């Protein structure tokens, strides 16, 4: 259980998007990946650099109403204002009542709750979302982590036929965090790969009856994640991921998981 | 288990609504909570007090076609009529061939199947829905149970910005039953609390790999439930629950889980 | 693990439809059920008999990009062309990193990826879909398997009020494969029966905490399956299955699981 501190800034981007960043003028969409171990406390020294009220609200983690990031709990930030948000986490364990307390561990996310509406509809639309992973002791750690956000009809707020693409090598342990926002349900599909429908996205062993899937229905504020061995049993290639709702996939919102051979090459593809 | 008998009434209510009740003029939307233990049998002496055919149909439980509650199986109820429905439940166990028979236990629900359409579209819209809990031997029992129904764009058929709110004290074991009906998908979200995506909404112990969530996609006739310790690790507070579909949350369709300190107070909220 | 070889054909059908068949002129919607055991390899000698490009794309199974069935990987089929697709499967096992590799076993599906659009919107709409089951050693095998596809507002591309109905006898072990396609989310409900939300749709034992359900939200390209003992604890009957989205159920998009007594009768 470390007590940890980061700085976070909400910025309006040149293009009129809105992003979180770890430093001024370094905002990204999605926002920076926050990673904590169960038991860790994080203090986020947040600065709203924008000319509108903005906030930081987190799913899954332990927070008091004063870190709700809502108008209801007097927890949003005035233009140019500052606020320290506090996120706590806990390990699982036996309560006195003999019950098992579930831990914080999982694939989570943070987003604005007051831009445009008192539910953050405008901030979320403009890019104020990012991933949070809470790890349990012993969890398997990846070679890389990639965050895919279905935000209305967009992926990571990109234009149609502009990715995002993620590169790996065959055999790499690659982690995906998959977050949904906005108005629409979606189905997330990845070619050539599959994962478990459980906390880690990985089967614990032969006694784990979790469905193994390559396609998952998601709605606004859903988060899940998984890890794959890149190209396992399928080889190097351009492995598309996309929404499987037919009108959505036809808008040209598709990304590629580019799995290269150890010589840096990939079977030829036509994007 | 035990053999149980109850009366149930379907009644027209104010503002063109329809509800189930355990007594005449005590109909509620949602309808009364029905709670059974695996193995129990329930006989429901159902009176349709309305001027249109109505029925009772249940998810999850054991029932014969004579208690289907459908026109197909001639088990709806004529206006002003009475019919006894029978719900059975069973415990899990190995079959003779060594497969495992799943038990009845879970978060379930009952609704009308013949008002407006032969799928109960009018009856459900107007409020003919309620919760059923079937418990397993050794299940953890709560201090209170609250039912939240996303019915089209309404919560429990309340208009925009009309709660419902649920009160607890820090430390209470609070059960939620979450049912969806109608036309739309939703995502159910609760601030400051989380649960397991499994039968009871609680992890069985360290071998249970179920995802821990605070947001769940649901569609018409989905039911799930869970228990939380009120304010566990987060303290007293006005803890919002709402649909996270942004247009739905922006219509005011929000309620509060009001978690008080033992001294009866709650951190100031607006 | 066996190496298996089949032929498949894509063909235009009546009423503006398209389907897959094991023989020319024998295409069905849904397409033929393909059943494999973990470790089996299947080579599909696919002939596109149509006047438009078409492909075969599979969920869940092991395939190389040369069997992706996509424009991106140039592995669709010209009109009148033939292509051998290869699907591999694997058993689960312990990896050299100490993790458990998930096996191929599950309820899966295949469909076109290039008719109408580069995502197969037109091919899927018109009937180019079918079920795939991959079994694990020791899995419980059914007496009968039935495939239900929610494709847009249709079931198995049947018109409103067109079933399909499935017949069983009380005590039969009946498997359902449930696949969704198109534009819409659905909720699949079956009267009188329930299943586990897990890989097999059956609880493995008392240590399996999976929710037991009779209603499941599904979206495009979702697949799940389950087995039930027909009429278990409920008896013979006409047992409705339907989408539970109310306007969907109201269109006539409903079928029956017709469970007979041992003497052949159904409560009428
Ligand atoms: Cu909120
Ligand atoms: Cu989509
Ligand atoms: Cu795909
Ligand atoms: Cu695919
Ligand atoms: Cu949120
Ligand atoms: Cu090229
Ligand atoms: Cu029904
Ligand atoms: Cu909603
Ligand atoms: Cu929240
Ligand atoms: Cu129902
Ligand atoms: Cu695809
Ligand atoms: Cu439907
Ligand atoms: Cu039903
Ligand atoms: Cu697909």
């Amino acid at each position: 259980g470390e007590v940890r501190r980061i700085k976070l800034y909400a910025e309006r981007l040149a293009d009129g998007q809105m992003g979180y960043g770890l430093e001024k003028g370094r905002a990204t969409i999605p926002g920076p990946l926050i990673e904590l171990n169960e038991g860790d406390t994080l203090h986020i020294e947040f600065e709203n650099t924008m000319d509108v009220r903005a906030s930081l609200h987190v799913h899954g983690l332990d927070y008091e109403v004063s870190s709700d990031g809502t108008t209801l709990n007097k927890s949003d930030v005035e233009p140019g204002g500052t606020r320290t948000y506090t996120w706590r986490t806990h390990a699982p364990g036996r309560r006195s009542d003999g019950t098992w307390r579930a831990g914080s561990a999982g694939y989570w996310h943070y987003h604005d709750h007051v831009v445009g509406t008192e539910h953050g509809t405008g901030g979320i639309r403009k890019g104020l979302y990012g991933p949070v992973i809470v790890r349990r002791k012993g969890d398997v750690l990846p070679d890389a982590t990639h965050t895919i956000v279905f935000n209305d009809m967009l992926i990571n707020n990109r234009p149609a036929h502009s990715g995002p693409n993620f590169e790996a090598t065959v055999g790499d342990r690659v982690e995906f965090v998959m977050i949904t926002h906005g108005e629409y349900y979606h189905t997330f599909h990845m070619h050539g790969h599959r994962w478990a429908d459980n906390r880690t996205g990985m089967l614990t062993g032969p006694d784990d009856p979790s469905q193994v899937v390559d396609n998952k229905i998601v709605g606004p504020a859903d988060s899940f994640g998984f890890q794959v061995i890149a190209g396992e049993g399928v080889g190097a290639g351009a492995w598309m991921y996309h929404c499987h709702v037919q009108s959505h996939s036809d808008m040209g919102f598709v990304g590629l998981f580019l799995v290269k051979k150890t010589d840096g090459t990939i079977p030829g593809y036509e994007p």
